[PDB]
């Protein structure tokens, strides 16, 4: 059921350049996020169908290392950052596989 789980920083949706560390789970074609890795009470969800996920580009003007974005096909863009390059790459690949269902 779960494809991948782990910590990501997520940028706030109001453009204040604030990053919050949440625990993410990809399951059922969606991202679910939680306060921590206990996976107790889901805080929110981003269903992935039709999103395109990629490492950030220069024009995104994101400074945080290992950052990537999910763009809704802009209807809405989410920015995430992982703690390692390997984990970034694994999330981009998993999220695109789900989004391309």
């Amino acid at each position: 059921p779960v494809v991948v789980r782990g910590w990501l920083h997520k940028q706030d949706s109001s453009g204040m350049r604030l990053w919050k560390r949440r625990w993410f789970v990809l399951a059922d074609y969606c991202l679910f996020y939680y306060k921590d890795s206990r996976e107790e009470a889901v805080l929110g969800s981003i269903p992935l169908p039709s999103y395109v996920i990629s490492p950030v580009a220069p024009e995104d003007r994101i400074s945080r290392k290992y950052s990537f974005k999910a763009v809704h096909t802009g209807m809405r863009t989410y920015y995430f950052s992982a703690d390692t390059q390997e984990d970034m790459n694994a999330w981009v690949r998993a999220m695109n596989q789900a989004a391309q269902v």
